[PDB]
RNA sequence: UACCUGGUUGAUCCUGCCAGUAGCAUAUGCUUGUCUCAAAGAUUAAGCCAUGCAUGUCUAAGUACGCACGGCCGGUACAGUGAAACUGCGAAUGGCUCAUUAAAUCAGUUAUGGUUCCUUUGGUCGCUCGUACUUGGAUAACUGUGGUAAUUCU
RNA sequence: ACGGGGAAUCAGGGUUCGAUUCCGGAGAGGGAGCCUGAGAAACGGCUACCACAUCCAAGGAAGGCAGCAGGCGCGCAAAUU
RNA sequence: CUUUAAAUCCUUUAACGAGGAUCCAUUGGAGGGCAAGUCUGGUGCCAGCAGCCGCGGUAAUUCCAGCUCCAAUAGCGUAUAUUAAAGUUGCUGCAGUUAAAAAGCUCGUAGUUGGAUCU
RNA sequence: GCGCAAGACGGACCAGAGCGAAAGCAUUUGCCAAGAAUGUUUUCAUUAAUCAAGAACGAAAGUCGGAGGUUCGAAGACGAU
RNA sequence: UCGCUACUACCGAUUGGAUGGUUUAGUGAGGCCCUCGGAUCGGCCCCGCCGGGCCUGGCGGAGCGCUGAGAAGACGGUCGAACUUGACUAUCUAGAGGAAGUAAAAGUCGUAACAAGGUUUCCGUAGGUGAACCUGCGGAAGGAUCAUUA
């Protein structure tokens, strides 16, 4: 179900990683954004797990979300994924 | 050696803890003339490991036609030391570690009349009524031809 | 947390420690399955699979120090190829 | 020389080898606990000590140093586990009116405990 | 002052007095079952003491249903300081 | 109670980032065993060709005749390593969102408590308030009365 999930996933998490406080560019937690469903004080009614994608891991969705001219990705010494969006 | 002192209050007697005190092991700082002993990669990582070594073995008495020696006397079947290879035996002990493991291991205690036992010791070993003055084939060391980049390969 | 014999401390009673030279048990990186033999479910024997890691002419081949030394790592913490 | 597989060390022995900073002893202390200074100079609630109580805000018996002396001594300080001290885990042996503490009250199975009496 | 009604509460007597396992328990009269102490030259003959598990009761407030609402009265509302 | 500077633990939407230990269905490397299985290697005769005194040495060919040995491979079962599959579960870790507690600082705001603390104090409940706290009902003295007259 990539289709339909990263369809739905990448466009509502893109329009929420493009605006604000949706965050325009900024280095940032990728699962922040993923529980940061919110727009406008009502939720995107998106409500998605990320388990629900063909990637185990986020490590992979960085692999290939970063591949694609949209985001750029780096690893905290702490060990969360922290993304820099293109600014497109 | 059957032991206690300081700390609550303006002062007192308490309950009561904190702190002091003496060992004991592990670390550590400073210091270090003599001599006897002596623990020592256990704690965390039963984590990982170059290099070298740690299990081989023949008497007189299982198999010698390697000249490898010498060796004497030379038709003596084999004189004698003897590497190797076949055979026999050992390599299940020793050494190291403490991960597992809670009536499991272990200790004391009993049992095998419910079983196995190389070896050592002593017993047994013409008790069977039916080519032998000696039997059969093969294989190793050895000789030689070889292969693979590479092995205690073949 | 391997168990004992024991060790330190002690009036009398106890507390705590026992990986460690003696006895017993367990295991040879993790599990499993065997040959050989009087005696192994052996690891300085074998067969795998996992996890490591060596050589390679890329076809294949060899691995097991919780044995003595010694090296890395870990650490407050431990000796001579 | 001896020792020993071969050496080492010890023992045994010739030769040299002891008068001042040498052939020199150091580690912590010196308010109270706790043994031993109302010393001398520097610091002035700073730097710092101090296990605890405490010391330090211009005469510091407690800081930094010099002098003195005191404890163990070829040794003595730290940190940590642990034993005694601890009659502060109490079987020997503590406590529970007010200090920490007796259940609101009674019934009740196990558990624990049980009167005399038989030469 | 006369009558009527409703719901509460039993003054004084009431005490360092009584009764109950403890909470607690005071108007009269009857009914119902208990109970201690006392008395006993009655009977059974150790049936007993204390109690984890487990059970019975448990002031006030509080909570659900019902009835009832006089007094007092949290909340609330004023008036004052 | 607030409000400033730090402190910790504490829960907490989640994804991470790590892992670790288990269990269902589907498989199953290898061994050991079971019936097979028989590449090829031996002897026995079947004969010839030769030699020695029926016996005996060769050689050659066959007769799938007989028999003995027997490698690879395969069926089945079994022991069972380790895989795929989902369902599980405990740690660390970061944790957005909060909590609360503490430790300070003569900032507030008060004055609850200790005297009869200025309205006795405290207990259990229930409601209410910026904050201590206040008020109902029932209790205690740890009360401010060991006592009050027929």
């Amino acid at each position: 179900l990539q289709e339909q999930m990263d369809e739905l996933l990448q466009q509502c998490f893109l329009h929420a990683l493009k605006c604000r406080v949706k965050k325009a560019d900024l280095p940032l937690l990728t699962s922040t954004f993923l529980g940061s469903h919110m727009f406008s004080c009502c939720p995107e009614g998106r409500q998605l797990d990320i388990k629900k994608s063909s990637y185990k891991k986020l490590s992979k969705f960085l692999q290939q979300m970063q591949q694609e001219q949209i985001i750029q990705v780096k690893e905290l010494s702490k060990g969360v994924e922290s993304i820099v969006a293109v600014d497109w």
